[PDB]
């Protein structure tokens, strides 16, 4: 019925705040203590403190309600590991972040539904540019 | 034919003397040079200091080659991912370690061939010998 | 007439619901108030908080009439104190698990009746799946 | 008519490639030694290998003539540092990675032409699939 | 005739007092509040509170008028920068503290005019006394 | 006869690289055994690694043999007990750099000839420009 | 009057309970805020969470008012420090815990009042009881 | 008719020099070369080279008729295991260290005569400076 976000940095908090915003009922996981407090100050959801890769923290996130799970934590195999884990839950929409450009059609195949490299979208994000 | 162990920790060296003294053709991996030069200057096997969560790793490794791969290391969520890379490379025996008992079932329905929770199979072993 | 089983995190929590199930009579340890919660609203036993290397704590278990006293918390030397202490008195059946390989031989030396490596076991389990 | 690209890393390699392939010439950038050996071998065009925030460096790479300055290296102010440098030689179209959001708005007000933040960049892709 | 100067620490605090004592003109910007109120009841000036990346402060602190900019934040790059946006006001005199001796060629080369390197000012500070 | 330099970062090595070119006999102590590679392959110097708070880190480094010491670590506890203890071995000149400007007078009453604060050399050198 | 007491650990904490409980005034100071919480949740003493370097630390703690500064640090360096800050600030009684045996004469010729090795105090005490 | 002691670090090392030189036949033991070849060369008496927590190494030592044993290595529990083995040979004189005081009436429970912590020891020695 809503979306839980892992990883509240650069990435996650700018989504969770957009899409706080856009009407959106959003959860927020982050391993982080003072970082939580943040953000649960400054965005309108719900903030866990703990580890994603955690059973007893997706069931605190809600994970049976939720039918998006988007981890985009810095570190890829905890990002891999929670969205398959999410998965295995019933959660419809998955999506993890990578550091390896050259995971992404790996992580699709072992079943993740989207597989997001900042790095990889920031090239051709540039290339679309410059052929315009 | 060649079998490739993540984690040189009390598990993986154990393992590693064991198998390698069998005959055995092993590479062992492990992110600290310490414990790899240990292992190195006592083992026979080929001995590789490298984050197994990475391509570059697995492949100097002979991941592309190898017949078993076992990821012993103590953090489950670098055995998941890096098992999920093997048999990302068509390795069907892949073995994982992990610290929750929870995942014994998801882990295995999760991708990988084989789970092990050193602490379950401690209870079940303690258990056998009562039952005698 | 009744085993008694100190530390009921991952190996003891397992054990103790397992042996339990079978119709065997034990009485539980831990020096943790929510492990014991815990261990009193999913294990038939009778469960004393404190610590197992306290005579006190013994006494209150019933150190003095148990056919067995096993160790599984998951500190070596509180395995090893508190299973010296049962074997001081009159207990002729125990077992204490391990941190430390190495000191299997002198545990054992020391009158401890069965010593568990969950990591050498764990290692030796999977040394038996590859010879298949 | 050429393109200098400064770090070929996850986003340089991918971009310069990318363009190489789409027909365009373009002269690489990089400090580092073995990154240079991998591009130029997989690579068609002009590699230096240099700081970028180095005139020499810059005049090597021909910052003369070139008609576009792109530094997607990891460290913010080396990509502001160069893209100014790359300004005061002419060069009226700069791109320059970013690692610190906050700053996005300093670097166009500086004259920096498109300032690309793989994070932000990621956060509104993932929230455009979610928009679909 | 004033003079702006950002950050008020160990550097910039000193030299606040020092200057301001000696009769002088100046406002006082920190983005950290207790700094401020710190300074401003210690140093008798014009204190914002404020981050001197943002135009805003800067405007606040008078940066069309002030004849000289001093950027000694701890930041590097944020020196760098505020001191960038001072010289597009018309400022044709800034002063802005590194952390990297290697950028300080860089630094002068885009513009600042004079480059401080407390580090590389007590190495041969340091080495006077033994010229002596 | 000669001088020991301990802390080999942006205010040791500058002054070791400064020192050594000078036609001084200088010996570099630093606790870091990848910086006293860099520094030894760039600098005509002896060079130690380890704790220059350790006696036998001095030793090695003939602190007995030296007519000055210069401790500029990043830790004022480190230069100051370094420093006291180079003094008691009979050393003339010792040097030790601070990180609390306040400390000044207090390190040299302790018995420091001289105490070094870079920030508070910084400031005098930014006031002593603007008046000229 | 009032004694201070840095470095919460096994002497520290000890020390702390047993002063405490014969009537004196104590504050303790350690950096770690965990310890700190335990602290003041069981003795009867003033509790600062500080590093005990710091002028301002030491100031909160009454430094200036204090009877007696006992730095029983794991790091001499810290402990030697402090208590020459201590002594600076008018205390006699400064008491510094030192981790080699060799400096237990030069500590107390550094500056210190008295100097502690619970190593080789621990030693003289062995020797005493042989000795009856 | 001899003291056998184990571990001659900080306070192994002294108290063994200090009965050595007071007439007292004593023979040492420890796991590191280093540190025996460092007893032999400052200390008359017998050096064994050996895991004080192996039988041989105390057969060695003459373990079956000294008088007393004396284990101040580092680790507690190899205290406490060597201790227990040498009472079980016979030696009615057992000292051991420990590092976690609260077990100190656990290990005398055990039977060793007389358990030593640095730590508590020089609580109590400072305790009596105080008290004058
Ligand atoms: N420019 C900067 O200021 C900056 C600052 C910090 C880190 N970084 C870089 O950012 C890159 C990625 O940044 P990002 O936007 O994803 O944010 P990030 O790397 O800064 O943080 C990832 C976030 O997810 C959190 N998290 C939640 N559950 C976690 C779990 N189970 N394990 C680990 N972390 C968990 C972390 O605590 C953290 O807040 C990194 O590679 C790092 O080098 C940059
Ligand atoms: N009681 C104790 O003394 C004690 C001591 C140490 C650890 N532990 C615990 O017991 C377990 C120890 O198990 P173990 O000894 O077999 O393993 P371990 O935890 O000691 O080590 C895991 C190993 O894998 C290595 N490794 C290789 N590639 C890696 C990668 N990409 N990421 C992370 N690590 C990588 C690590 O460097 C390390 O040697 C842990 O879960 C720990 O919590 C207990
Ligand atoms: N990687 C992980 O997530 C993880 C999570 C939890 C525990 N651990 C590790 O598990 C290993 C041991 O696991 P375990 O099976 O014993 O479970 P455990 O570590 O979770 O807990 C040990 C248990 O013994 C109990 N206990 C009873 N009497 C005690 C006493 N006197 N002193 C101390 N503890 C006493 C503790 O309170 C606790 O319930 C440790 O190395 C620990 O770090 C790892
Ligand atoms: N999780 C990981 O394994 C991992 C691994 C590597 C890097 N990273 C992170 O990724 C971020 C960006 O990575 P990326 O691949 O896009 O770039 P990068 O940060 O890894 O590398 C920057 C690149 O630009 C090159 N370069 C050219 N001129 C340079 C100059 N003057 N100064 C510095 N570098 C110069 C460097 O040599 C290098 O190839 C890093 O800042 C780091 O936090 C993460
Ligand atoms: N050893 C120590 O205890 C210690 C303690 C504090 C700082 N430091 C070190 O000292 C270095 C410099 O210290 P310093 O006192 O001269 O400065 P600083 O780094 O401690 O502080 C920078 C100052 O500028 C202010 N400021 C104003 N506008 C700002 C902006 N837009 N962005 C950031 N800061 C802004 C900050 O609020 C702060 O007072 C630091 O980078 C740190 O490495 C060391
Ligand atoms: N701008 C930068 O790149 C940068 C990089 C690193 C650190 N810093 C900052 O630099 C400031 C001081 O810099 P610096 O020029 O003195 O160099 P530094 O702080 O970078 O390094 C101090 C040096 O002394 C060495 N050392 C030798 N003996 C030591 C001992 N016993 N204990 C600790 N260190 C010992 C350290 O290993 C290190 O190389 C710090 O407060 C830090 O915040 C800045
Ligand atoms: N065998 C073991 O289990 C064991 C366990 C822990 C530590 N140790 C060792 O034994 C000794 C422990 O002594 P202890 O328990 O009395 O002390 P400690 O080493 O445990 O702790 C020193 C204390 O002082 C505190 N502190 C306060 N201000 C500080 C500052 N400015 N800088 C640094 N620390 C500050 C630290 O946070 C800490 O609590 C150490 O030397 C260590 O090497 C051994
Ligand atoms: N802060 C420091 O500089 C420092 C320096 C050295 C040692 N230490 C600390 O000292 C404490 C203990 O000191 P200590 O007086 O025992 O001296 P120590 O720590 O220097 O050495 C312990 C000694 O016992 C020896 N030993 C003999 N048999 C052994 C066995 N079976 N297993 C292990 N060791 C055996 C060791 O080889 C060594 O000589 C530790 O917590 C250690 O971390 C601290």
């Amino acid at each position: 019925m809503y979306i839980i976000i892992a990883g509240i940095g650069r990435v996650g908090y700018t989504l969770a705040k957009s899409l706080s915003e856009k009407g959106h009922d959003i959860v927020l996981i982050d391993i982080d203590k003072d970082i939580c407090k943040k953000a649960s100050a400054e965005i309108d959801a719900l903030v866990i403190n703990g580890d994603c890769t955690k059973i007893k923290t997706l069931e605190d996130a809600g994970i049976e309600d939720a039918d998006m799970y988007i981890a985009v934590t810095g570190k890829e195999e905890v990002n891999l590991m929670s969205s398959l884990l999410a998965k295995s839950y019933g959660i419809n929409k998955t999506i993890a972040r990578i550091s390896e450009i050259e995971y992404k059609d790996v992580f699709e195949r072992l079943g993740v539904d989207v597989v997001v490299s900042p790095e990889l979208i920031a090239a051709n994000y540039i290339e679309k540019l410059i052929e315009r």
